[PDB]
């Protein structure tokens, strides 16, 4: 489960980095920038403060969504039950 | 397994060029740009940087939101988990 | 099944038309505009091309996506499963 | 069940009061405002009408989603199914 975890966790970092290279470099977006609109993406959030505007960076969102988003949620959630969860039962 | 994933991404990919369709004619969009806002919207991302403007393209919205989301999530998750997941573990 | 689907059906209706209902008065949007502010809203969609801009507006939106996030979701996924699932199946 | 429902509903007002602190103080919205923009962020809504415009922000606001989608959900399916659920069908 710790297992589980740790791998999630190395893929969605994986996941991140590909998306602020891509973003920072083919959009011109600062890393940060890049890597704060990597996450706002493959969470669904979609603030649009940033979009792609090439027609490269449109296909590779629409890429990086189908790939990213499975993944993401799934850290997401072993991150609730299997790190946030028992914390908060410790807690009680 | 692979049958189940084959028909799903032959349906969302059925589902895409509806989409792609419909908004490059009647939103006036560029093919591409309608391609990217459908996949933009029935995953829930919602940038808004390209977004209906007329009554047509809201209803037919409205409409695409609620019988698309089912099949493309369904997509995703069976992606993840029967093409992304064994070739993980594979890695291992 | 069918009776699980028509109330949820009926659930979701109600749930919108209340959202058409607020926004067009409080927020002052057409109620076409209203519905689909409304679905974008509850799907998590979320363009932005409308948002609430008085306070009033903006503390029933998070009641509204609160409440309702649930029960559309619940009505997507029986549609998915219980309606486009079987004539998939039957088609093939 | 109830004590379920208490917890969670406890965590997530919680994790919004951390979320409207931090933006009204870093990012400079009325509370209300950042009250509303924690909610719009953790629903994975994310209009866009507000959003972080300060490094700080988009750092934060990255932890905060990815610590706060996994209990805000958890909170909406609860809600849905321990309350919403037995109510509804208590009107049948
Ligand atoms: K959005
Ligand atoms: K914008
Ligand atoms: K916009
Ligand atoms: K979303
Ligand atoms: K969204
Ligand atoms: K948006
Ligand atoms: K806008
Ligand atoms: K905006």
């Amino acid at each position: 489960k710790d297992k589980e975890f740790q791998v999630l966790f190395v893929l969605t970092i994986l996941t991140l980095i590909s998306g602020t290279i891509f973003y920072s470099t083919v959009e011109g977006l600062r890393p940060i920038d890049a890597l704060y609109f990597s996450v706002v993406t493959l969470t669904t959030v979609g603030y649009g403060d940033f979009s792609p505007q090439t027609d490269f960076g449109k296909i590779f969102t629409i890429l990086y969504i189908f790939i990213g988003i499975g993944l993401v949620f799934g850290f997401i959630h072993k991150l609730a039950v299997n790190v946030q969860l028992p914390s908060i039962l410790s807690n009680l």
